[PDB]
């Protein structure tokens, strides 16, 4: 699992379960192509989101469907989506964790990149 | 102005000056049309970014070039960009402020939406 | 106005009005002396909280009553209080703004220090 | 473990290692009694910070020595400490994880509470 997520709900104080996301890779011409989808489990994580073979060096975009998450919680959200875009260098089994803390009108995102 | 930003630097405890951004408006086909560009002043703001006339209801995208900000600050950043995407309902002189708090490997974004 | 606050509500997307706060100064013996109290207005701010004369160099605590903010909203919060503790060096008309972004189970706090 | 911490460093994108902290319980007279100290490991966690025997219902403070962390990282920090203050087990026993995201002039705290 070279690419992990950890999503927390700042209203309830729990992980954010059943958050849908989409992973895209930047193409040589400057656009995007979607390579994977996932939904968080009750711990706010997605196991086996993509394989190492699917995660070579390059720029990736992870789109988190925060609007649906909040709608399904019965809240009104501000953001249409939460996007995280980063250049990955998985050389040497370098692993990436995208952390996301959700509120209806706010999110915080950070990354933990292993050695 | 109907669309304001406020960018702060969490490493230095100052506003984030000279951050470039782009504002786009979603098209019925799901494309994006760029409608404005700008650069924050030393208070982390952009005054008169767009007019009310230019800000009808619809989905908007604001793309903050945080990578150049951090590279110029001498830090290596994680994110290639920071994008904020939201549906706007400007009816009644409802105004939007996008607040962004930057660190090299993290950002917090929130919105303040005024009453009619 | 050497000491300013700005409090936002991450659930509703508004300033956090009517938040009570207390300002304390650390004493030589390791204790705290309360020097000011205040309540945020509808913009999430407090004007004329303390004067420059009252704000000599030293360590200060600002205690925000976030629990009552959420409880009076009908929400259920985690934190008893939010405290911000910092060493101030106000020489040269150096001003401090404490920014606070509130959710029921989270808060983000940052500082803007002028030149 | 009824009380866990997870500390991340938003400058480097790593867990925050070797962060010292102190856990205190509020006393009926308004004082604080220290019940434990600890130091995070390289994963930004402290295993077995307190035991169940040390964790009756009541108000607790976790004081994180963030200033020493940044000083050793070679940065100039704003805050003296980061304090997290919460009522434990208000409606019955729970387990608590205190997440803390550190920058030199800012931090984000949230909590994950489970049954
Ligand atoms: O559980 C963790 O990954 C540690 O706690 C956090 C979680 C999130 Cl989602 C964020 Cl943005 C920060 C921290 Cl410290
Ligand atoms: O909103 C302000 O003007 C000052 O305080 C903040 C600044 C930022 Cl960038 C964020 Cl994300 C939150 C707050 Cl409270």
């Amino acid at each position: 699992c070279p690419l992990m997520v950890k999503i927390l709900d700042a209203v309830k104080g729990t992980p954010a379960g059943s958050v849908a996301l989409k992973v895209s890779q930047k193409t040589a011409d400057g656009g995007w192509t979607q390579i994977a989808t996932g939904v968080t489990d009750a711990t706010g994580e997605i196991h086996n989101l993509i394989t190492e073979q699917q995660f070579p060096a390059g720029v990736y975009r992870v789109e988190f469907d925060t609007k649906a998450y909040w709608t399904n919680q019965g809240s009104t959200p501000f953001h249409e989506v939460a996007e995280v875009v980063f250049d990955a260098h998985p050389e040497g089994h370098r692993h990436y964790t995208l952390a996301l803390l959700l509120s209806p009108f706010s999110y915080t995102t950070t990354a933990v990149v292993s050695s």
